[PDB]
């Protein structure tokens, strides 16, 4: 038994509308800078994105980005999400700007817009989430742990319909952002190019020496005497054979990584949602730049 989540365009609605919330939350993008220490708001909002969709469970069709559900507070306050609060923050003048937009769709393209303003591929994007009531709210505890292995992680994201290209391609979205020990109990970024897209997380993986240590949280993490880490999970994408063959494969292609990105994010961001057969076609908004905005 799986619920039918059909999406909806928001009355009257067209590709003009949603490319007007675009700008709006790019330039905010550009205008609060100094969010996180310099590194802004991009790295959050893409995270608030995946976390808002990846409550999904293939199996029943609870969770994901459809329903907007992270506005009630079970979802809110899911340990799993703390810190997010920044980037509901940041949305929330945007949505008092246009306020016909759902919260799935603006959870959504938060991170879509954060990608490409920060350089990345381009991410089609669907409208029509719909959002559904607070006992709709998935509980806590879909969301995976970083403490463990890549069996572990391949498990994990079968939930959500990923295979191993998938899982890999999504997890170089660690490019971006950092670890922040009081929110996860873990410390650190994973590279130096933390607010543009690139497909550093895996020559990082690859040709940094990590150390197995201890985090002051007691956690253990892998870190470099560049001063980055990575996450027991993401180390085990050089583990595993089967991870490792794709890591290498995007540390030596960065456009097959954005292709095979760009694809897997609006999976992720899709998941669940049935789009009627009229529907229209997937969003390509245009950056501030390509607008000489
Ligand atoms: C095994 C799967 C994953 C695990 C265990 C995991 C774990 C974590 C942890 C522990 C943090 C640090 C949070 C903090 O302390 O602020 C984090 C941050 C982040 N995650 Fe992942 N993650 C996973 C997959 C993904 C995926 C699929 C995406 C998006 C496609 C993603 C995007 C991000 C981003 C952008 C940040 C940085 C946020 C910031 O700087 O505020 N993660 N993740």
């Amino acid at each position: 038994k799986t619920l039918v989540h059909v999406a909806s365009v928001e009355k009257g609605r067209s590709y003009e509308d949603f490319q007007k919330v675009y700008n709006a939350i790019a330039l905010k993008l550009r205008e609060d800078d100094e969010y996180d220490n310099y590194i802004g708001y991009g790295p959050v909002l893409v995270r608030l994105a995946w976390h808002t969709s990846g409550t999904w469970d293939k199996h029943d069709n609870t969770g994901g980005s459809y329903g907007g559900t992270y506005r009630f507070k079970k979802e809110f306050n899911d340990p799993s999400n703390a810190g997010l609060q920044n980037g509901f923050k940041f949305l929330e003048p945007i949505h008092k700007e246009f306020p016909w937009i759902s919260s799935g769709d603006l959870f959504s393209l938060g991170g879509v817009t954060a990608v490409q303003e920060m350089q990345g591929p381009k991410i089609p994007w669907r409208c029509g989430r719909v959002d559904t009531p607070e006992d709709t709210t998935p509980d806590n505890g879909r969301l995976p742990d970083a403490d463990k292995d890549a069996d572990y992680v391949r498990t994990f994201f079968q939930r959500l319909n990923m295979n191993d290209r998938e899982v890999v391609a999504l997890m170089g979205a660690h490019a971006l952002g950092k670890t922040h020990l009081k929110n996860s109990g873990y410390e650190g970024p994973w590279g130096a190019a933390n607010n543009v897209f690139t497909n550093e997380f895996y020559l990082n993986l690859l040709n940094e020496d990590w150390k197995l240590e201890k985090n002051d949280a007691n956690n253990e993490q892998w870190d470099s005497k560049s001063g980055y880490m990575m996450l027991p999970t993401d180390y085990s994408l050089i583990q595993d054979p089967k991870y490792l063959s794709i890591v290498k494969e995007y540390a030596n292609d960065q456009d097959k990584f954005f292709k095979d990105f760009s694809k897997a994010f609006e999976k992720l961001l899709e998941n669940g949602i049935t789009f009627p057969k009229d529907a229209p076609s997937p969003f390509i908004f245009k950056t501030l730049e390509e607008q000489g905005l």
